[PDB]
């Protein structure tokens, strides 16, 4: 359904773009900039999936342990029409215990806060109830369509939640790689 | 159908948060950094509707009469965790006789790009046919939530045309209003 274009949009839109050469962005932040006493940044793009599609628009105060860093070197590419097109990442610590546990690049997926927004508009003729299920959907879709792809191999992993920690949350699925 | 949930998110993750501002953006592009002797850009933005869905990244390689001059300062906004996600446009010239007859904001509809990858690809069940019905489909609910929008008052004009000069196609636009 609706769910199912939103997930080939992002991927054909962003994920196939930036992933292929995501890695070598964060080894030159790595590298050329990161704090020469503060670790290595992760080389994979974690994506929060909030099946509430509740998505705030900054991070850090959605968990006081998680706040932001620093941003990548910003990829561009001339698309449809726009010349350097900017697509930027940023990156995030997050604290366990107040000390500095993991740092990642860490972002919602859009097109979940796009199914929020719809079910709000009397014109999109989207419900609350439906859009429980096309948040679930869009997971799925996209799941399949990163199984059986060449960008990413390692570099993208997917991190869906439903709230009865979110850096706890984030935390976890570091460590299990 | 497909198209429903990609018009929506152009108007929701696009349109909603640039119109409104963009009018601004060309102020500040015409006073203090156009050529003092270019003339103006126009105040409104130019977006391409190619029904075939055939669309390049370059418009100047599409048209010669089309061909890049500038950007307009870049938008910049927190989205969805990424801090300062920028938005950027790119100003296009319009040769009529080999001699400019327009500068304006003009580019593709990203989410046609879309619909045409979702045709070539096996895993999305999207075919040719059904592709330029959603091609349609989109133009169209692009208009009814453009037609009551708050940010679409005289900020944006769309150019779908299907072909059997791009460049008379658009300059035909602006010399409308
Ligand atoms: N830089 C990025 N950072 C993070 N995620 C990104 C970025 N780029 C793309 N994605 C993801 O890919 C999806 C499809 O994107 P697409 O190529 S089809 O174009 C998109 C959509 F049609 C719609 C946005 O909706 P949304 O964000 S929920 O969906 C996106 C999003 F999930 C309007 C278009 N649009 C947005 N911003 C710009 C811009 O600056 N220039 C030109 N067009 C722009």
């Amino acid at each position: 359904n609706v769910a199912h274009g939103l997930a080939w949009s992002y991927y054909i839109g962003y994920l196939r773009l930036i992933l292929p050469e995501l890695q070598a962005r964060i080894r030159t932040y790595n590298q050329h900039y990161n704090n020469l006493l503060r670790g290595a940044v992760s080389q994979r793009l974690y994506i929060l999936l909030p099946l509430d599609c509740g998505v705030p628009d900054n991070l850090s105060m959605a968990d006081p342990n998680i706040r932001f860093l620093d941003k990548l070197p910003q990829q561009t590419g001339d698309r449809a029409g726009i010349k350097d097109r900017v697509y930027s990442n940023s990156i995030y610590e997050l604290l366990e215990n107040g000390q500095r546990a993991g740092t990642c690049v860490l972002e919602y997926a859009t097109p979940l806060q796009t199914l929020f927004a719809m079910s709000q508009y009397s014109q999109a003729g989207f419900s609350r109830e439906d859009r429980l299920e096309q948040a679930k959907l869009f997971c799925r879709t996209l799941e399949d369509i990163l199984a059986d792809a060449p960008e990413s191999q390692n570099n993208c992993r997917l991190i869906a939640y439903q709230e009865p920690s979110l850096s706890q949350e984030v935390l976890r699925h570091l460590r299990q790689e």
